C-alpha cells in the first residue's frame, strides 16, 4: 500500500452513502488539499456507476474541510449505455463542504487518436529539480510531502525568484511521494489530486501564494499506464482578483490523460 | 426603425411559477435538428440562477447534459448551494416531459466593471470584423446567430484548405435577422460560447457530436456588440473531443473562457 490508498478510501455505510476519514497529512494549513477531496468523491462516483472512468468531472467548492471523519451523499443523475452521471457531496461537521458531478463512462485503453496535438517541449525528469520538503508542524510535514513535483529548470528559477517572469507557466514531473511509497498504483485514482497538486499558479503573478478554488472541472482523455506524469500549468488572466490556473497532464508515453481548469478568488 | 427587442430577449425569458420552480418556452428557432441548441438551455438556467441569487454575475458555470430538449414548455427546478458575501451557488435542473434534460451549478458573484487586470495574455490576432466572411446561404440556429470567420476559419471549414491544427477565429453574435447586437451581452455569453460550429468538423465528418459537459467562467463584465472568438481543440480519441472557445468583447478584453468535453461518431 501506499498513503494514498489508504488515505483515500471510502467505505459504503448506507445506499447512495459513504464514510471517508480525511487524513491531515494533506492539510496545506488548516485545510484539506482540494485534489484529495476530489479523489475521495471520485471513489464514491464510480462505486455508483456501470462505468469504469470519470471521463468529465466538475466540483464546486463551499467549505474549508479538516481532518477526521466526513461524510458522502451521492445520487445517480442519468443511466446510459455510454455514459453514467453521478453527484456526490461531501459533508463535515453537518455542513457542505464540496460537490462534484462526474459524467462516468468506459473509455478503451487502446484507442489511438484521430488527432492529437503535440505535447509541448519538457525537459526530460533527470533535467528537472526538485525542492526537499523541509519538516513542518503539520502532521507528516503535511501536503508538501505527499507528492513529488519535479519542476524543469525555468519553473524553479520562477518559483525561487532568480529569473523574470513574463508569462505564467510551470511545468515538469509530478506523482505521489517516495516518502508515502512510490509512484501511484492506480494512476486514474490520482489524477484529481495531481490536478491540483501542483503551486498555485497565481502565485507567479500578483503577492498571493494560494486561494481556495471556487470551481475545478477536468477530463480523461486516455488511460495512463503508471507513473509520474508531466504537467503543464498557465494562465491567462488575473483580474479582479479571480484567476484561472490550467493545468494539463501527459503520460511517460507522452499521451495527453488529463485537462483541466481551476477558477479561484484571491483573498478569500 | 428597429425592434425595440432581440428574438433571444423573447425566447430566453423564464417566469417564476413557484418556490425553486420556473416556466420557460424552448423557441424552435433554436433547434439544431430535433434538439435545442445547449447554449440557448444553458441562458435559460442561468437566469433562473442569478433569479436566485443575490449576487449579480455566473462566474464559473458547469452544465452536464442528460438528454436532448425538443420546442415546446420546459420547467427549472433552482437549489441555493451556498450562500457567501462575495460567492453564492446555485444548482439549477431543466426537465422536459417528466425527464432530466441539463443540469447546472453556477458560482456567482458581482464583478467589478472597472477593475483592470493585473495580469493578461494577449489576445490572438484576429483580422477585423470587416475583413471576416460570413456563409451566403434554414429557420433553425444558423439564423439566430450571425458569424463571421477569419479568412483561414473560412478556408478551412469549406475544405479549401490543408487543415493541421484545428483553429477557428472571427466574430459571433445575435443575429441581424432576429433584431442586430445582444442588448444584455452578460445574458448572451452562455449562448455564444456554444454557437459555433462543432471544432471536430475541422478534423473528421460527423453526423453526431452532442455536448456530455461544457465548463464556462466570466472574466470580465463586456462591453456592448460582436465577440471575438477562438475556438481549439487538443484531442479527439475514442468518440471524444475537447472544445475551448474564448471570447473577447470590442475592446480587447477577455470575458469568456469554455471549455466542454463531447462525443463525435458517424
Ligand atoms: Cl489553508
Ligand atoms: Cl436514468
Ligand atoms: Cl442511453
Ligand atoms: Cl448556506
Amino acid at each position: 500500500m501506499t498513503r494514498f490508498d489508504s488515505a483515500t478510501e471510502v467505505v459504503r455505510v448506507g445506499e447512495n452513502r459513504y464514510a471517508v476519514e480525511l487524513d491531515p497529512g494533506y492539510l496545506i494549513g488548516t485545510a484539506m488539499n482540494g485534489g484529495y477531496l476530489m479523489t475521495v468523491l471520485q471513489r464514491s462516483a464510480l462505486a455508483e456507476s456501470d462505468h469504469l472512468h470519470a471521463v468529465s468531472s466538475s466540483y464546486h467548492f463551499h467549505r474549508p474541510a479538516s481532518s477526521g471523519p466526513a461524510e458522502i451523499e451521492t445520487r445517480v443523475l442519468k443511466r446510459g449505455r455510454t455514459v453514467t452521471t453521478v453527484q456526490t457531496t461531501l459533508f463535515q461537521e453537518g455542513r457542505t463542504i464540496l460537490t462534484g458531478t462526474l459524467a462516468t463512462a468506459t473509455l478503451d485503453p487502446h484507442a489511438e487518436p484521430r488527432y492529437a496535438a503535440p505535447q509541448p517541449a519538457i525537459p526530460p525528469q533527470h533535467q528537472c529539480r526538485r525542492v526537499d520538503p523541509r519538516q513542518s508542524h503539520l502532521p507528516d510535514d503535511g501536503f508538501l510531502a505527499r507528492v513529488d513535483v519535479d519542476f524543469s529548470p525555468d519553473s524553479y528559477a520562477a518559483l525561487a525568484r532568480e529569473r523574470t517572469v513574463t508569462t505564467p507557466e510551470l511545468c515538469g514531473y509530478v506523482d505521489l511521494s517516495a516518502r508515502d511509497g512510490g509512484s501511484a498504483k492506480d494512476p486514474l485514482a490520482f489524477l484529481p489530486l495531481a490536478v491540483d497538486a501542483l503551486p498555485p499558479i497565481v502565485s507567479l503573478l500578483v503577492d498571493w501564494s494560494w486561494a481556495p478554488t471556487v470551481e475545478l472541472t477536468w477530463h480523461l482523455r486516455a488511460i495512463p499506464e503508471p507513473g509520474p506524469l508531466a504537467f503543464r500549468s498557465t494562465c491567462a488572466l488575473v483580474s479582479d482578483g479571480w484567476f484561472d490556473e490550467n493545468v494539463d497532464l501527459w503520460d511517460a508515453r507522452g499521451r495527453l490523460v488529463a485537462q483541466s481548469r481551476q477558477l479561484a478568488r484571491v483573498g478569500r
